[PDB]
């Protein structure tokens, strides 16, 4: 077999059924395998940052490997910010970067660049593999670290000529499992007695309980401790569940700081959150103030960074949680007010009309912009898994690849992307690769004419005209009376993107 | 005096007048200081990656320093294509990267990012400034260096505490002088001498002639010499030329490749080229086989990496071409065939057909995609200074990039951008930023429906269409009668972009 065809039978083996990424001369070895390939689809993008993007969402919502693909030199730097933010979201996202012949390498070859020390800051696991001997080994041990531990992004440089060469020995390694971080069984023995015997205390979850809602929510109502999440783990938690408050942190909710920031809970359970910027209300004491402290997490740098742990337990959620929970059982709320909207053109009471004319299981993939706060502080959670935000990173057009990413992962479930005027002018493009895999999503923009959150001023641009121009429904919505429920469920009807965009310039904060 | 307004009254200093970028948090002291200042104009782009793409070629074309300024994080990522670009480019292009407060790298920050590590390999210096005190030395070192005999980009990261605290000593350094490498007198004397002796020879004319075009051409007429230029020098010698034969390499005329590879000229004197896979046709022996090879450049890694030169003259080509002259004098051809247009509805003749209708003084900035070719095989060079040409590091959407770089350094002289689809999907949101600044280019995009050069094929997009709901004036070509010349020059009359848009199926094979 030729060396780039073992690099994607090693992927399909391992479940990738996508890959994101703009083909070109140093990546069509890839391209023409891929001609002959009924298993794997590739999706081509309109730039090759936004594919990273794409890629973390499809990584993150079929909870496995994700793979994207670029030309030597521009496609693989264009890449970098994809891998950025995978690297911080822990997301197993693999980057495979074309690369000018070995034999080249140095003479300035079109498009030449060695992408290694690029990736390397940004990766788990980086290398450019220059001998076709090497390549089962490279590509088999880059995917193998990518899911196992804490999950992360790993890169492979393919130079051309390699890419063409024939292999060695083509057999195939297994299909790698997720080696997870288990967590020491006597520390949860302990935990779970400390737990009960310290009476009250109170859950922050943060996004790290994404896979095991179900029992992060019995370990709440076991212990009736109330729980508070994140803004990223925002969706995760249903309003209706009793023990549920709401959102601490950026754009949070007052129930919940005010439980925080009380003197009634007297252990502060901290389950999957890194207690960043952003879940912490910029570093404020309350969260473990004049409490005993326990948090759990697979990634043993985070803790006591900043916060102080009396229990570290080191582990995997999807293990301790159901674990802490059985030793807790062996051993033995306030709440935010929901939002109101009204009849006045503004921010807040648009997005909750939209929210009322869509589907209760609608994943909200959410952009980087003034709206992001709206949608975090007033919309209601209806299910679990239907808030797709990123407050970390922050990557404008983020929230455009997260809905694509997410439609090609969970098909079955509703899109909507609330997203900005910047936003769009960043990636935007995109929604012509939404309208080529023909995929339902409706992209909600919050037309502002400004760089929010006179350089930052513009002329407004009609970007209802813009989508119908590329063959695209839409429509534009510049006063309440627009926002009919007609309207929204026209555009979700159809087979493929549509834009409602909200022509909107609210001066509130 | 605050550390992030010092930073800019360096750069002021230093003659920046325009700044490319994105406004976020972590970079709004300086965007707030910008406001405050009359002679710095910060061009809000709408992709950082862009913004990079503009600065290059503000950097080239006014000849000095350029600045790029993203926020922390997906800001200063983005930058990393444009940093590779400038860097193999060899153009002084600063990058501003905002950071996360001192205190809190290490405790996921909001845009955490430490960038020092991604910019290192792209770039001459990189370095996150820690601390207040060490910031004068610091962008006042990444100058020195951005400005060198090798120019090259550079990358300072500000944490955004630092940006707002105020510098213990305001002392200002002069401004930058741009080094030159000085060539050895004796080496070039010994060239002299060694050119006399050889009697015949051929220049190949890399890049690097840029800023010694009239010195280049005296040294091929006092020795009466051929003169081949690389595809990406192919605008800096005009056809008109008696000595200038036509293109050798990618995309090249055969008329240069019949001279490069006959029995005929003793020496390859190769002035300005790092002989790279476009200058060489993929590093073919006959550019040097069975010649005496001289080699000008000011970067001393390019000799030998592959092809055996006899005579390695380090030095700035403004000061040593002239040297050259100089000692030639004390010490004592069949061109390409131009291209005729027709009315076949082709890349070709569509290409020609527009050369037709525009001043001569135009400037063709080319994106990267099969029009390429056709660009460099096929069209006339009606003056010097007029193809803004990457085959080098090649990123879509540079040649979109260059033509609002381009207009904003050089405003007097017109800008036609020759781009595709692809590009266009890429980084066409760029004509927004062009409209914001009033910039007029006429944006000509081939739309074939595909990327060229099942998934390659798409379904088509009227980018005229496209165009229009901007709020940017635009003519859509299906059919050579629709390219009129009143219709390229009502375009090109406006203040602001316009898009000709030419929907071409064009199978036929590139040069
Ligand atoms: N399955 C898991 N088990 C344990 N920890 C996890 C798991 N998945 C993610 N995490 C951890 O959860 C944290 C998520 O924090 P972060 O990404 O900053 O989100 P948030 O904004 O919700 O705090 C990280 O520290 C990561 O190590
Ligand atoms: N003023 C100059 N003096 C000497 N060398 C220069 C000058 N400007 C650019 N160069 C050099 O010329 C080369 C340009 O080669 P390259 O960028 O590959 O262009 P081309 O494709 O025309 O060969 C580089 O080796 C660079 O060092
Ligand atoms: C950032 C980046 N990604 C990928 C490439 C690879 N590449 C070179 S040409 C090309 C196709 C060109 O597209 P378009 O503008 O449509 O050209 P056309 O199809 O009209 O020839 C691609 C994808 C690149 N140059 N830069
Ligand atoms: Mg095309």
């Amino acid at each position: 077999m030729k060396a780039a065809r073992i690099v994607l039978d090693v992927l399909k083996q391992n479940g990738v059924q996508h890959m994101f990424g703009i083909p070109a001369g140093s990546v069509n070895a890839f391209f023409d395998e891929l001609t002959q390939m009924d298993d794997i689809t590739p999706v081509v993008t309109k730039h090759e940052g936004a594919a990273g993007y794409m890629a973390a969402a499809y990584a993150k919502y079929t909870n496995h490997l994700a793979v994207c693909i670029a030309c030597s030199g521009p496609g693989g730097t264009n890449l970098v910010t994809g891998a950025a933010n995978a690297m911080r979201e822990h997301l197993p996202v693999v980057f495979l970067t074309g690369a000018v012949p070995v034999s080249t390498l140095g003479l300035n070859a079109s498009q030449e660049l060695d992408a290694e020390p690029i990736f390397r800051p940004v990766t788990k696991y980086s290398a450019t593999v220059n001998d076709v001997a090497n390549v089962v080994e490279e590509i088999t041990k880059a995917v193998e670290i990518a899911l196992s531990g804490v999950p992360g992004p790993v890169h492979i440089a393919l130079p051309i000529d390699v890419q063409h060469q024939q292999v060695p020995d083509a057999t195939l390694p297994a299909a790698a499992e997720r080696n997870l971080i288990t967590p020491d069984a006597d520390v949860l023995d302990r935990v779970a007695e400390e737990l009960i015997a310290r009476e009250s205390g109170y859950i922050l979850a943060g996004q790290g309980i994404r896979n095991a809602v179900p029992a992060l929510l019995e370990l709440a109502e076991v212990l009736n401790w109330p729980v508070v999440t994140t803004p990223q783990a925002k969706g995760y938690l249903p309003a209706s569940h009793p023990l549920v408050v709401g959102v601490y942190g950026f754009a949070g909710h007052e129930a919940a700081s005010e439980l925080v920031s009380g003197d009634a809970h007297n252990v502060a359970l901290i389950i999957g959150s890194s207690l960043g910027e952003t879940a912490t209300n910029n570093y404020n004491a309350a969260i473990t103030q004049d409490r005993f402290t326990v948090q759990l997490d697979f990634d043993a740098s985070v803790f006591n960074r900043k916060y102080a742990v009396d229990e570290a337990v080191l582990g995997d959620i999807t293990l301790s949680v159901p674990a802490l929970v059985e030793a807790v059982k062996a051993r033995k709320v306030k709440k935010q007010a929901p939002s109101e909207g009204g009849s006045e053109y503004t921010t807040k009471n648009v997005l909750l009309a939209l929210q009322q004319s869509l589907p209760a299981s609608t994943r909200y993939t959410i952009d980087i912009g003034e709206f992001m706060s709206y949608m975090i502080n007033h919309l209601e959670v209806k299910e679990s898994y239907t808030y797709e935000i990123n407050v970390h990173f922050g990557a404008m057009g983020s929230g455009i690849g997260s809905a694509i990413g997410s439609k090609l992962a969970e098909p079955e479930r509703p899109v909507v992307c609330i997203t900005g005027d910047g936003c769009f002018f960043m990636h935007g493009m995109e929604l012509l690769t939404a309208k080529e895999y023909n995929l339902p999503i409706l992209f909600v923009v919050m037309n502002n004419a400004r760089l929010g959150m006179s350089a930052f001023e513009q002329e407004p641009v009609n970007i209802s005209a813009m989508a119908a121009a590329m063959g695209i429904p839409s429509h534009r919505v510049s006063e309440m009376e627009d926002l009919t429920e007609e309207r929204v469920q026209e555009l979700l009807s159809h087979n493929g993107p549509a834009v409602l965009e909200v022509f909107l310039k609210d001066n509130s904060t």
